[PDB]
């Protein structure tokens, strides 16, 4: 080959190598954000569903405490109403 | 009646009606000291019921936090799972 | 005395009798209305400040388990400020 | 040079050379074992505090409930002192 021949056409091999290897930095990259962009979804989400369960339980709890008040009330006027059903004779 | 046929019949009279009295006494205070008692029981039943309801309500909740704290760990169990499920392609 | 003045003397002294009796007893009642009316306001104050009392331990575990979930997220901070701190080198 | 002179030289460089690569590798994973360690040493110092946290939580509250109860039962014992205080008249 010409010398200008040889010249031309090293820089033809070396501009479409470049361009393969940029593309495959391009695909490591697309995987390595995507993966990671999942990882911190998940986490996300599990630290949704974790408060929402903290919620639930604190709601719960108040059901129950409240349900408690109203048993113990009960008892109070079964209480009273015991204690004026006891006559003197 | 002779003077001292009538102090004799005072004597009986009011020996037998002091008598009288006195049962009736016996008997009111017998039928009060049974009504406060009696009062009195139903007022430590109820207060005892409600203690052991304020330790029922302690246990309740102590096994629903235990509970909540399974489901807790669970959650980011899955999550560490789900995290190392997701690959780098 | 006469007959008919001995009648008017007795009706006069029974109806002065009647009404001290009378007085004595809505002297009693009174009293024994105020006694009841003093316990039943004591036992209403008492009632009042439990009830107080109960709010304010609400509210205090209430700010109390705000503080903890303040320390926790700030040692939460720590420890991703510490995780990005140590280098690779 | 000889052929058998460039030989066992080829052999020589190359051999150095491998050494040399090979420390380089045995460099860059002691210090991500290293990173990753302490990483992990973080994360389980957090866990511990947290942890630790958590039961001083329990614990305060159980104190404070109990002196609640001190302070209910106080407001009692004034109360049933302040009843048997009011006269009758």
């Amino acid at each position: 080959p010409t010398v200008e021949e040889a010249k031309a056409e090293k820089e033809t091999e070396l501009s479409l190598q470049k361009e393969q290897l940029q593309l495959k930095i391009i695909e490591i990259e697309d995987d390595v954000e995507k993966w990671q962009k999942e990882k911190d979804r998940i986490k996300s989400f599990t630290t949704n569903e974790k408060a929402i369960l903290e919620q639930n339980f604190r709601d719960l709890v108040r059901e129950l405490e409240k349900q408690k008040e109203e048993v113990r009330a009960a008892l109070e006027q079964r209480e009273q109403d015991a204690v004026d059903q006891v006559k003197v004779i």
